[PDB]
């Protein structure tokens, strides 16, 4: 998985979901008066409305990622083995399951400071949604129109990082990803001067030589470096449309095509879908592996207590002339 | 620029056009009885029909790339400094300008073997279309449903290479590009064994580790290696639609986004358009930097002697629910 | 800097000293009855004798690295910005200066377990030797014949890591250096199979294709990966002499030649000396930038004994 | 294998010999009146003297590398599959075995231009020294005190390149090795500025970040790049002694240690010896995998003079 923010004409948050299979993902709107039940905390009958991508099970929205009516976003990304969910409750903490964590923050917080304040009081508990849907190790990107934080809950506790670049992938831990960038300082968007030696006339027979050393593989570290280089150098858009266009191109640079990454099951890991939330206009834009055409759904914060779902089109929608 | 072939349910040929501006590209269908005039050879009044992408100037189709009604494809890709157009006519060769070369081959040839016959007899001449459209250095991929060749006309002569992988980018010369793959033999689609040393317990905390080493930059050699890796390991599809989808994902792994590749003059190189020709069904599929949605145009049976054009639309066509 | 251990026919510990100038490095034997004086701790009149490399200022042995009579070895390597030296004394700790740290451990400790329990009680304090020899930030490799530890005193406190590979360079911190090896698991001593794709006939026109991916530069992370690869795959020696020879070849893989690493000052960082200590036979073997010939000095009570380095190339001229 | 040149106070030429065993290498002086016998050409009774490294077999000097009394150098380096030895004689050429090739050039040529002219007239014939010592594909660096050329005899003919950097390893062919440097133009001897982006605070916690991207393996292309970088950036010496010290440091950056490069047979490739020839003083310095101390022999009969290489660590005990 790769999650990014982008600051342009509007402000953006979105992700690639990289898995061996789809899980029946769909757009889920959770309205202000859908009652959020928690395993070890008091129900919330009144909260911020959410739009996100996930699955519904037992009438519960299980989000991969979502935003709320205030343009606060959150995404869960794979964090295998490093994630630690506590088998003990905590007296003066909010005891919340991984699968409740997005509803817990996005339901109640308007921005990243409020989100940080609530995470500081959290105890993530090792309770599965069900026997059929056991817990996976995750970390989180929480983003508003201004800034983002990374939440990693490991054996050493609840770790909250200011994300200075608005980039997250998978393992290793965030300080390791940020440190790993340092060895790529010499990369450039333009042709380098010959610093190798002026005793040999080295020639340039094409463009893009300043990039030489950027990794091209789909390991999480390589995707972290590549997404950061692509995002931080990406040209500004004149319009929101150009920003959304640029957002999909950036996610495109770290996309996993079917065949290059074969899991232990023999199944290829691929980018199941890509999305771009316009935080200011509370609009979800998404593409899927099977369909290039961008789909848009807007969150109207109106009321209701029923989850509203829109299934994914998993056919290539071609303009035939 | 990147050009590729793919063998699936049908058989495909197509390219990324990488440039810092748009020429106002369009689909151009040249019918059978559109008369091809040549600066230094006899006119061809009856020939194979073409569908491709480029511009029309003085009612002449200037193809960037095209196919004919037999499923033979030809693409011109940037080859600066290495391309050599002759200041001499040769009495025992066909004297053909670079801009006539696609009409010359696709108008007259049904397969790669016949294209090879005409290229063996060709002398590309240093004669420009017009003042506003000067000659720039090109090399070509010629492809049918079975195979492909690379034509490089340099100071040392007319070079034809069998293309064992169906991949072409820019400089360097094809023998150099193919030799440069040899160093990447150790790359893998799967998590490799620890061959570093069994004296240290090296851990794997994510998928995609076997690709570590694959270059990620947009230099022509890095794109050559990355296109080759992505294409040769691409998963098979069970439909033509899945092949077309997969084709655009492969071209996406080597696409240039606005801002990562900046020239001396400060121009931002980007992937202006991506296309996929179905050679068996004679159908062009394309996308633009500005529009993710695939557009399709079939070459139908004649009749006509007039060029038929479909201008590229450069606006994001979003599906709004 | 690069420090390594090697377990062969004997057991070995040694290092490259990488700097932009020579301090006049020499062999220094601190005999058992040389009195070690500390700025904030009681003196040690009777201790383990030490043999090492460094300089003498004010009749004090300023060791770069050394071993004691028990074959316990300690080397200080550059650790800029991460090293923390305390401006406070501590009642419940030993208050030792960085330049005192090698004498404090090696003078009193015969093995790594004893070194570790003594380091667990240390408070490294922010006191320079002189105006003309101020504190540079360091981390330490401590090695006996069985195993080795890394000591990093930083702002988060006194970190002691088991060293499963017997390798140390400079920044970053040890957990970072070790994690950084994971991405090189694919490297090999043998010609790999074509795993890129069986649909293209990739040719091998030379030996050594399995190491493609190994970093060649003199950055501290690159030297860590390359020393690890070269050390773990180095052929066994049949003798002690062959183990020594292999040791100098291993340090040779990550040596800095003059010209390839130009500092902020504009001076060339270079391997001033390479050494190999035989822990079991208490012997110091060393080479210098200027002199390829290996020099050997054995440890076997009052005054420092010194042997200056030759900075001339000692060439066996036949006729 | 890696061969280099170096121009400083004097002028130098030398190489690592990378192999998975030792032939029993030795210093060989061939005096001016040792008779050079050839399989298909007239013998030479009187010629320029040579000092170099090789083996003697059938009382013949089989040079791995050598220089002559004019400080013209020539080394043979592994060039497997690419080397083309002709099966036919050619009357308008000199018909010369690869193993005769060094004696042939260094015997008669004073400088690089004269070696060029003689090489131009050459046909390298496919005759083995003996059944015990069969042909192996080789290419050649020929250096004097001013410049070097590369001789690669392939299926497309006798190729001579000006070597602008004074570097040679193995495969690939020279134009490919030279083109391959272009992608390293961004490498530096000093810490680079952050060109990655002005929007992230990338930190430098050590020296040598400029070299990141330099290949560290012992493949022939990686050694070509690393030997080029090391050599072209190496600091100037103030004396001949400092130059020779620098030469071996340079050969050191690309040497092969036992265990990192295992061949087809499971044999360990390693740098059997390293040598620096001072061309102006006609002196051979050499080291061995087993002996770090430098050994030296100057080029001052009709019999070969030989000095067996020592494969023992000559240690200065204090
Ligand atoms: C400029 C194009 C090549 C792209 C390029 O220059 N690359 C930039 C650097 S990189 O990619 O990022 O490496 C080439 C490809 C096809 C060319 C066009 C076609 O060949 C058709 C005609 C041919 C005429 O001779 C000239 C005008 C022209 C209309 C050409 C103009 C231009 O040279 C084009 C559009
Ligand atoms: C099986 C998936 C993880 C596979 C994995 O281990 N990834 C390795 C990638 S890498 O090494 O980091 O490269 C996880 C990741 C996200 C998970 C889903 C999401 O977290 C959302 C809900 C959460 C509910 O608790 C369970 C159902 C579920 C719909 C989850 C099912 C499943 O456990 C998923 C799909
Ligand atoms: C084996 C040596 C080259 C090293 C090598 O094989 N390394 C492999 C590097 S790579 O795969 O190309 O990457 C070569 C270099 C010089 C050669 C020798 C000299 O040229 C002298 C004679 C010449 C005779 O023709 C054959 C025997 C011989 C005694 C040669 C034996 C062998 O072919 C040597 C020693
Ligand atoms: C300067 C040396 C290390 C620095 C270096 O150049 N490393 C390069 C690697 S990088 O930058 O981290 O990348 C260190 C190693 C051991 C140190 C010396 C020894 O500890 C002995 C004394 C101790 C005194 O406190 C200071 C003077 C001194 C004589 C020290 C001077 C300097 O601090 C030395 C010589």
């Amino acid at each position: 998985c790769t999650a990014i923010t982008l600051n342009g004409n509007s402000n953006y948050f979105g992700r690639n979901l990289d898995l061996d299979f789809s899980y029946g993902e769909e757009v889920i709107i959770t309205p202000a008066e859908y009652e959020f039940k928690f395993r070890k905390e008091k129900a919330i009958k009144n909260h911020k409305s959410l739009i996100g991508v996930g699955i519904v099970a037992n009438d519960y929205p299980l989000y991969f990622d979502a935003i709320n009516e205030d343009g606060l976003g959150m995404a869960g990304l794979n964090f295998p083995g490093n994630a630690y969910y506590s088998d003990a409750l905590e007296n003066d903490k909010d005891n919340i399951t991984p699968f409740e964590f997005i509803p817990w923050i996005l339901g109640q917080c308007s921005d990243v400071n409020e989100a940080r304040n609530l995470v500081e009081k959290i105890n993530l508990i090792n309770l599965s949604f069900s026997e059929q849907l056991p817990l996976a190790g995750l970390h989180w990107l929480i983003a508003d129109r201004e800034k983002s934080i990374v939440v990693e809950v490991t054996k050493s506790g609840v770790h909250i990082y200011d994300n200075p670049i608005g980039i997250l992938t998978n393992n290793p831990e965030f300080n390791y990803q940020m440190y790993n960038l340092n060895k790529y300082r010499n990369l450039s968007i333009s042709t380098p001067q010959n610093t190798f030696s002026d005793s040999v006339d080295l020639k340039v027979d094409g463009t893009g030589f300043g990039g030489i050393g950027l990794p091209g593989d789909v390991s999480p570290e390589s995707r972290f470096v590549r997404a950061t280089f692509s995002k931080l150098n990406s040209s500004k858009g004149m319009t929101v449309e150009e920003d959304i266009t640029q957002f999909f191109h950036i996610l495109g640079t770290v996309e996993q095509i079917k065949g290059v990454n074969k899991t232990e099951s023999g199944k290829e890991e691929y980018t199941v879908y890509s999305n771009c939330y316009d935080l200011d206009n509370k609009t979800l834009y998404y593409t899927t592996y099977e369909n290039r055409q961008i789909v848009a759904v807007t969150l109207n914060k109106k009321d209701g207590n029923r989850l509203v779902t829109y299934p994914f089109e998993r056919k290539q929608i071609i303009n035939k002339l």
